[PDB]
């Protein structure tokens, strides 16, 4: 049956004076996550192994050294029997005053390669349009689990999937004050069920409550299969984020 | 008939935040810390129940984030009690200047591991009986090999042996004078095995002689097999590292 | 097998300006890591075999100004008995402003065949003979499990990247300045690279504008062990000179 043009989100940060990285995510690296992006999308839609074949002229702009919150969305725009479409937007808001800085847009022609007896009979699903999602005030983003984060079990650490529930934590509480963040505590995180190498996280971040310098931003992990599609949550946590100048007033 | 009683042993790894590197200060003052205290309760465990551990959940835990400047920063495991599959590991953050060695730091977390025991034998798994260790009087730290550091066959390049050799050289030279270090030299290093992906390295380092403003350090290196535990010597090496304001006096 | 001519084999690695930790352990021990991934390569390319490191003969180190560099790191292999490979690696790190030599380390590896399958006990490596000194940046990177997908495959985007790294190389190293990407054009993958392959990257500067450069990159893939390299993609980048733009 058809399907909805999902979008996915990614989400990497930029700190204020690592010219490392900055000079690497405007550059190659965010070259890198825009199309990262893009395949997880392709593969959520066509549940099957994507290539990219290609990808169209892109411009990009340097912002000020600053620092960003830099946000990779991709959304399937046109799927035939094994070409899909992906556009992709990569937009930086600077961490302090959350000022849009750049907006590069790519777009990616990812192919499918199917694997198993009925292979020679895959196509891809028609494509419909987006359903313009009523707006959360929640976070919601993917990445995928690399080797270097999963043990010879095949089996993410957990704190690995903790880190990036802090990620998570750290992007909607920035967003929140229009300041950079730091982790101050996090209570007791259970986890329900064990992450795999084959998978992608999903987190969902959002404030609960606002103090004078603090906030309380609730976090919720999922795990999704790439191939087949089927998620669990995994782990909820609350992280406790302070506003900084030193502490500063949210 | 039942597994000998084991006595609790504590697991160090140890990681170096540089002055100026705000990308590291940030994520290991955060989401990357947290994880780095997981890795090493997630090794004490297997060490002790020589099996596939999870992580069943983690304790509240604050964090303070002391001031921009350099770090070696070293997080301890020690197993405080032990059920049939449930380890409870209680693991110990602790950061020092690397000039002047003042400790900033010392976030206490407690870890909840559970063994998944695989193996025909795997229904009738216990945890050993957990004996307290004896409290003891040179660094000592042990880092998990990653499949980037190893090659198609599995093994860990060289190299990478060498770099965390060099790591330890830094961590025990840099104690010792309360300055920053860098490396001068090294002397012939022979590999007499290969190290395993399965495998964790540990490094044993300490200042053998001082100049008026170097230092010569020896660095053995082991291999331990995380499940059957199995040891053996891999290489010993020797660095010379210089103290730094341009080179200092020791 | 037939005697083979001695190659030289060069990874790259850039340390950018005010950047600590890199420079802190590129000039230490991750420096010494890189020097042997490449005479992993360099013995690789030469025995088409796997390949250990047995020992490493002694290296001094010099410790350059914190400033930015691009680090060359080269492997020849120098001799060959039946398992033995002994490779030489060169370190020179050149300032991304002005181009200056600031450190030229010498390393020394013995590397050691690993043959596996059925005439495995009867391997040995060919005979070593030395190549023509040659007359555009060429670079290797092995690719590494986390720039791959569950099927094996290296992600695209990575391959993306890595040219570009090629493109920042051959436009700092023509202007003698930090550079910047401000744009690429389209890219078009021929296959889909491997987990046991190199990236072979060559880069050179086609055309200059005032403060823009233009660069081709051309990606290949070569296979450790069979030898077998397919051209991957070509790639037009536009690098602009940085001080803010500046004059080439
Ligand atoms: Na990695």
């Amino acid at each position: 049956p058809a399907q909805h043009g999902a979008t996915t989100r990614l989400i990497d940060i930029v700190f204020p004076g690592d010219t490392n990285h900055h000079g690497t995510l405007f550059g190659g690296t965010g070259l890198a996550l825009m199309d990262r992006v893009a395949f997880i999308a392709a593969t959520r839609f066509g549940r099957t192994p994507f290539v990219t074949a290609s990808c169209e002229r892109i411009d990009f702009r340097q912002p000020a050294r600053i620092g960003h919150i830099v946000e990779f969305t991709a959304r399937p725009v046109k799927a035939g029997r094994r070409s899909l479409t992906v556009e992709v937007e990569m937009v930086a808001e600077t961490i302090i005053g959350r000022q849009q800085h750049t907006c590069t847009r790519g777009i990616f022609h990812m192919v499918a390669i199917p694997e198993g007896e009925d292979a020679a009979s895959y196509v891809l699903p028609e494509l419909l349009t987006e359903e313009t999602p009523d707006p959360s005030d929640a976070v919601t983003m993917v990445e995928i689990v690399f080797p270097d984060q999963a043990n010879s079990a095949g089996r993410m650490f957990g704190g690995e999937a903790i880190a990036y529930m802090t990620k998570a934590a750290f992007v909607a509480a920035s967003r929140y004050c229009g300041k950079l963040v730091v982790l101050a505590s996090s209570e007791r995180i259970d986890f329900a069920r064990a992450i795999e190498i084959g998978e992608i996280v999903e987190a969902q971040a959002h404030v609960e409550r606002v103090g004078r310098s603090s906030m309380s931003i609730q976090t919720k992990l999922w795990s999704e299969n790439l191939l087949t599609g089927e998620r669990h949550i995994t782990a909820t946590g609350h992280f406790t984020m302070v506003a900084v100048d030193r502490p500063a007033t949210i």
